[PDB]
């Protein structure tokens, strides 16, 4: 138990666990690939047994599911290990393909179910040092990083009605309401700045203006909530 | 009187002054997206008594008037009432229904009041601690972001002036006056950068790589000013 | 010559000063409105006398020249008088009058003697306290400036080379040539992103992410520039 | 050999020094504005020996390898001008000239020798005193600015397979694929914004405002490891 836990826990204890670690990182990256690939127009059909696309996301499956129950057999403890997130990542990560193989054995619960696959590619941070350590110095981040976005927001809806109440007066405006208005206000107080929704009116473009101000401010405010967990994550 | 505050005023007193302040948030939340949601276009009428959305409007004003008036009577000073920010902005957002209810019983003056009620998001404030700090650490520095504005404003002229100027020789120009030119150089210099306006001549996009560049030097100037504010309240 | 020296040079000495100083920063406010009005389509004809606008002109003309001899005969030394700059962007801001003028008692230079008046915002820094200041900071830092420039050209020339050779290959292509990918490279390194120029090919669209990327580190890159110079001068 | 090394690759050796490392300057100039000239419109043809455009670019190349034979003979040892950075980047960018000139004397692989010469920029590193600086402060940060770059990855991958699957019921949008939204989502993440690819359902915009939220916080993140590498150079 302990022998096989450090193998497929521990890529440092051999030659032997550094070769599991790096054809379960390749394993990963040809399942992302595979994933990013099936929906190319030249690729998809208009699944089943036959499809090269279908094999491959078996082969990566059976290796998942295969590392999931080794490692769940040699953890220590099982609650320490089904209360650790880099194994409900791993775990939510195979089930989209058992629903979608109790089928082959509406449309609406096929748009995420589909869509969760993306999860795939969290277990990297596993096998990344560096990646642990800037997910780390994220999380220590995440009150002052919420707080940011209760301001953002704040400002996203003051910046939104002023601008659709300055254009109401425009027949030919595209802010037919403030939810409509939400995009392009949100796009502007995050410096995007899509061409597909600008104010024409004079008033809209004078809060146009103000919130692009408000945009230069935001986008350098949480620079210093980034810095003191920067900085010092890595020397201490 | 005195029971009342630490109550209406205090929500961490007694777990009936958390409801009181939960409630009131719910409220406030309520009131927000009813105003967003009132000016749909599947919703809006080409008001009345029978409109849910004029009901929804009434139980909230009636809410905040209550409020109010309970804080104001429980206040030990009634001098430092009226001048605390917190209370003129509740009385700012009562003021459009009462206007309104007027009628019921020169346009342009109907469209201003009704933006005025958007102020509501600002009670937030009160029951958000990190709100209140993030408020504090924007006006601990709002000097050095006025002068900062004042650079901006500065730079939007000179650079207006420019492309125009530059600008002047072609049929096909965007920019007709300067005021035009206003908003597009208040675009670049602000890293929004819509594409509905630009310039084409070889002159005109000097100057507008020049806009750029100075734009990328006035955000990433006020940097420094955010620093000393915060990881200053947040130490100190 | 005392007596109206620190008093046309220190608004503080007196109430006197103090109520020039605030005339003039009218004027110079005055001239840059009515400099920037005169370019409005409905304003301008397709000068003369009774021009309104002329007369302001000449109004803010008097003023300048009148300030300016005044301070040059009251000045205690000719020597530094013309050598410092805020004396020689004032003797700039009044040439483009007397050329004007002699006209009305080889258009290319025309346009450039119109266009200099822009400056006459920058005598608003003598006025301004912190505007001195944030000059002084933004001088300190003049040379870290300067390479970082430099950075962006090689760059910018890097990426325009890259995005032309990799879209050579498409008819629709906008980029005909380098100089013509010259600004959709700064526009793309600069964060503005316009849409009026962008690749339409995959390794167009290749060159234009790593662009894209370099952009946003040479967006991050000046900010620790201008840091060690502001919060420099606000505590020595 | 060691006189002629000195005066070489010594600019401060003496004045003549100073002279050959102008000199070698101005014909990087030269070359670089050639290079970028040549693809213009008016000036290709639909090479020989008469064009001047040819000429200047022998005349670049013939001092390139006169200053490379020169150097490479005063060397005091092979081993290191083999492996200086500053060296290798001058042997690639006098072989594009040759491959050339030996079929005047698989069209794909002749336009990409005619990009490589792109990189005669990269020799002014080595006469630009801050620019060695700046790339060993970029050099000192490149491997958590690689971390960096694998969290955008990351973050870009999420966001194109996410805004892909919400906008899989519009019939007139522009992700017809994950490899098609890897565009827009980059462009997202980093603060550009092009007006080419955006969203036109409410998922979709739900999906591309989280996106410019995350864009936001990227364009934050590099500041710090700029910094502690930057301010760190320049006083030690
Ligand atoms: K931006
Ligand atoms: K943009």
């Amino acid at each position: 138990q302990r022998k096989v836990w450090l193998l497929f826990e521990y890529p440092e204890s051999s030659q032997a666990a550094r070769v599991v670690a790096i054809i379960s990182v390749f394993v990963i990256l040809l399942s992302i690939v595979i994933f990013c690939l099936e929906t190319l127009p030249e690729f998809k059909h208009y699944p089943d047994i036959t499809d090269p696309f279908f094999l491959i996301e078996t082969l990566c499956i059976i290796w998942f599911t295969f590392e999931l129950t080794v490692r769940f057999l040699a953890c220590p403890n099982k609650l320490n290990f089904c209360r650790d997130v880099m194994n409900v990542i791993d775990i939510i990560a195979i089930i989209p393909y058992f629903i979608t193989l109790a089928t082959v054995v509406s449309l609406a619960i096929l748009r995420v179910i589909r869509l969760v696959r993306v999860f795939r590619i969290f277990k990297l941070s596993r096998h990344s040092k560096g990646l642990q350590r800037l997910g780390r110095t994220l999380k220590a981040s995440m009150r002052e990083l919420g707080l940011l976005i209760f301001f953002l927001f704040i400002g996203v809806v003051l910046f939104s009605s002023a601008v659709y109440f300055a254009e109401a007066g425009s027949e030919n405006s595209f802010f037919k309401s403030i939810p409509d208005a939400f995009w392009w206000a949100v796009v502007t107080m995050t410096t995007v700045g899509y061409g597909d929704m600008t104010p024409v009116g004079v008033w809209g473009k004078i809060v146009g203006s103000l919130c692009a101000i408000a945009g230069v401010l935001t986008i350098a405010l949480p620079v210093p909530v980034i810095v003191s967990n920067f900085n010092y994550f890595y020397h201490r």
